[PDB]
């Protein structure tokens, strides 16, 4: 709950339907908020400038060991599995540097024609007369197929791969979500050992070959962790980019008709969807190495911090009229992909998938409409994520 003039629900009740008035309430009246979450307390930065500068704040680290007393941490491993997103320099830098050599913005762009055939394929298999769940049938699909094309997952293994991927996004997130984790992990290892014998154009083959101006390469353990990471960070988030962006246009006809007339605005549109309804609403947990101070509030060392990306993006100090959806905007400096050394590695691929999935969906089905009321929509009860479990839509006649 909120503590200001008017008390909004936080991470319960109405929050999950629409967290934005609660974010507006926090930015205004309680910008650095200690939340009594079930697991442990966590501080929430909602103001733009706070979040923006917290990302590049050295006193904020990804090492969870900062919560344990100084002597007790000289014993514990830093991370369970070597994913760079869990690491600080110089350990993160070494992995980021290597991945970046092969996972280039160029490869990200060269998938564009391939992505289109996935969307068009999926669109071609959707009935003129709905109702159809646009999430499970379309938005759930594009990000996982694209990731296969990037990694080079054999066409045979792709049904099995997407099957396990759905568990992570929308399923029984308890023990059943972790069952698919070990299955996807195992498959990718065996895949890497197959890629060693038979190489290809794909990124997994590319990553195996990457040395540097020191002869440093990715170890087996690091390779498969990276493969697993690209999947987790690149699936659910991009799904919800699609989910949220489609929903944004459906609820704003004025803007849907702007895009209809000028389909080149899609690139500008996807930018403002990431702002207007940030799919990753909360940044992965950070830790205080020492007393930081934001908007008057001093977070003591050893505390868990959370950066309100969704909140910081609708901040009026940064963005004029921050609650109005304008796809023609010239936005610059949103915190939806993050900031600093942890900036979204697949930022450009995400944008591509976004523009293709959304742009082609509307061009192919100009009569698209929600097949249920706005309030009937169920949103996932996830802390980090802002997105739908189901989105019933009526497709309409295909345009030829
Ligand atoms: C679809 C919209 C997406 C959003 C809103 C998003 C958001 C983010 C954010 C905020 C971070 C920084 C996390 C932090 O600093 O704690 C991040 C990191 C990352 N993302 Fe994305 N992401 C998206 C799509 C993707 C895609 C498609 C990929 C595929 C490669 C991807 C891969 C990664 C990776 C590998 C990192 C770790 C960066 C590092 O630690 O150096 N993301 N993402
Ligand atoms: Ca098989």
């Amino acid at each position: 709950t909120t503590t200001g003039t008017e008390q909004h629900d936080l991470f319960s009740g109405t929050f999950w339907q629409n967290p934005h008035p609660a974010y507006a309430a926090l930015r205004a009246e309680d910008p650095v908020r200690k939340l009594a979450l079930p697991d442990g307390p966590v501080w929430l930065l909602t103001r733009y400038a706070d979040v923006r500068e917290a990302f590049v704040d050295p006193r904020l680290s990804k090492d969870w060991r900062h919560t344990l007393p100084e002597d007790q941490r000289a014993d514990m491993p830093a991370t369970p599995t070597p994913m760079m997103i869990l690491m600080d320099p110089p350990d993160h830098t070494r992995l980021r540097k290597l991945v970046g050599r092969s996972f280039t913005v160029r490869r990200m762009n060269e998938l564009e024609p391939r992505i289109t055939e996935i969307a068009d394929g999926l669109l071609a298999g959707l009935p003129t007369d709905g109702p159809v769940d646009l999430m499970r049938e379309y938005a759930f699909q594009i990000p996982v197929q694209v990731i296969c094309e990037l990694l080079g997952v054999p066409a045979e293994d792709r049904d099995d791969f997407s099957a396990w991927s759905s568990v992570l996004v929308d399923d029984s997130p308890a023990d059943d979500k972790n069952a698919a984790m070990g299955k996807l992990h195992g498959y990718l290892s065996d895949l890497l050992e197959r890629k060693r014998t038979e190489p290809d154009d794909a990124l997994l083959s590319s990553l195996l070959a990457v040395s540097d101006e020191d002869g440093d390469r990715l170890s087996q353990e690091e390779l498969v962790a990276m493969a697993m990471l690209l999947l987790i960070a690149g699936h659910e988030t991009t799904v919800n980019l699609i989910g949220n962006g489609v929903l944004a246009l459906l609820t704003h006809p004025d803007q849907r008709k702007l895009l209809a007339e000028d389909p080149s605005l899609i690139s500008s549109a996807v930018e403002e969807f990431l702002r207007f309804d940030s799919p990753v609403s909360q940044a992965p947990i950070r830790f205080t190495a020492e007393d930081v101070t934001y908007s008057g509030v001093t977070i003591p060392a050893g505390e868990m911090v959370m950066l309100g990306l969704a909140a910081a993006n609708r901040d009026a100090d940064w963005m004029p009229e921050p609650d109005r959806l304008d796809i023609t905007r010239d936005a610059s400096g949103g915190v939806f992909f993050g900031h600093g050394i942890h900036f979204c590695l697949g930022a450009q691929l995400a944008r591509l998938e976004g523009r293709v999935a959304i742009g082609r969906l509307f061009a192919d089905r100009p009569e698209l409409a929600l097949a249920v009321g706005l309030d009937e929509l169920v949103y996932r009860e996830s802390t980090l994520v802002r997105g739908l479990s189901r989105m019933p839509v009526t497709m309409g006649p295909r345009s030829a």
